[PDB]
């Protein structure tokens, strides 16, 4: 299959970030689930197939909101952060 997944992470968010925001930006995609954390400054996002959360990655990727650059990667493992060698 493909190298990838759904999910998506939104890294640096206005304080006027509310979920009609990022309902609003992937209003062209099917939104399985949508969740929006604003203590933390972050969205989280779940498409149905691989192709539509490239695509919205690779758009809101490289981003900017009002003069602030915007980090976007795909989801990780679980969420969970673990330290250790890649292979071999």
């Amino acid at each position: 299959g493909s190298s990838g997944s759904s999910g998506i992470l939104i890294r640096g968010l206005p304080g006027d970030v509310t979920n009609q925001e990022v309902h609003d930006l992937l209003s062209d995609y099917e939104l399985k689930y949508c969740f929006v954390d604003k203590y933390k400054g972050t969205a989280f996002v779940t498409l149905l197939n691989g192709e539509q959360a490239e695509a919205a990655i690779n758009t809101f990727h490289q981003s900017r909101l009002r003069e602030r650059e915007l980090s976007v990667q795909l989801q990780p493992t679980d969420a969970l952060l673990c330290s250790g060698p890649s292979s071999g």
